[PDB]
């Protein structure tokens, strides 16, 4: 579980929700 993992995840969460909040 390194650091890298987490901003992977995170980032990819982050701009899909980011994507589909908006619209």
């Amino acid at each position: 579980e390194s650091p890298e993992q987490r901003a992977t995840r995170l980032k990819r969460m982050s701009e899909y929700a980011a994507k589909r909040l908006s619209s």
